[PDB]
């Protein structure tokens, strides 16, 4: 068995000043072992220090990032983990502003 490929079609909804709902679809290949769950990371748009949002692996295909600072702008990525390892991250989503749409 080997690491899975990245999650695909990472999208967002329900953007607020403190949070955003992320959603994605499973990897095209699981590497021969089932995906245990996903790892969500965020990064302030001007930096390159990615913060892991979730402790326990998310087995679902959605996750609410919280603890955002109002007015800030964030990048997001998600990775898939099986017993063999962790995929490269998905394509980067954003920048997404922590605010209320027009």
């Amino acid at each position: 068995s080997e690491r899975p490929s990245p999650p695909v079609n990472l999208t967002s909804s329900d953007q607020t000043q403190s949070s955003v709902q992320l959603k994605w679809e499973p990897p095209l290949k699981d590497g021969g072992s089932p995906i245990l769950g996903y790892i969500i990371e965020r990064c302030e748009e001007g930096k390159d220090n990615w913060i892991r949002c979730n402790m326990k692996l998310v087995p679902e295909l959605t996750y609410k990032v919280t603890g955002l600072e109002k007015g800030n702008k964030y990048l997001y990525r998600v990775s898939a983990e099986n017993k063999a390892g962790v995929s490269d991250p998905s394509e980067i989503l954003g920048p997404l502003t922590a605010d209320d749409a027009f």
